This record gives structure tokens, C-alpha cells and sequence, in this order.
């Protein structure tokens, strides 16, 4: 005898997913709360978190989005200069 499944997709590192984060910029104080978030994840939270810091050293104490993106156990890091309704990835 046998049966189908009919299962959900799973994780892929050929695709590509982007992360957005509100938090206060250059934000040091802590007391490793992002161990475990990043703990079964691989990388480092100082790294990580270090990163963010010294970007946003020029607006450090001010508001702003990051956009975190994770491929081939990479992060990149970048700050956007406005937050708007962006929702469209195919063309036009």
C-alpha cells in the first residue's frame, strides 16, 4: 500500500530572503540576549551585532530600518534612506 503527502516546500540557499528589523541605532547595551538567537544559527552576536554598530556610528541615538539579508551563512547589512511601501519583485 501507499499514500501521497502533498507536503510544504522547505529552506534553500540558491533562493534569497530579506529580514527588516525596528530598532535604535548603535544600541550597545545589552546583556547577551542575541546568544541564543543567533546561538543554533552559526555566527557570532558581537560580529553581528559590532556590524550594525559601526554603521550606524554616523546616526548613532537615531531611528532607523535595517535590512538584515542571510545567504550562504552570510549577513549583509545596510540602511535604507526612507521606508515606504515596497512590495513588488517582478518587473515594473
Amino acid at each position: 500500500g501507499s499514500s501521497g503527502s502533498s507536503g510544504p516546500p522547505k529552506f534553500d540557499p540558491n533562493e534569497v530572503k530579506v529580514v527588516y528589523l525596528r530598532c535604535t541605532g548603535g544600541e550597545v547595551g545589552a546583556t547577551s540576549a542575541l546568544a541564543p538567537k543567533i546561538g543554533p544559527l552559526g555566527l557570532s552576536p558581537k560580529k553581528v551585532g559590532d556590524d550594525i554598530a559601526k554603521a550606524t556610528g554616523d546616526w548613532k541615538g537615531l531611528r532607523i530600518t535595517v535590512k538584515l539579508t542571510i545567504q550562504n551563512r552570510q549577513a549583509q547589512i545596510e540602511v535604507v534612506p526612507s521606508a515606504s511601501a515596497l512590495s513588488g519583485p517582478s518587473s515594473g
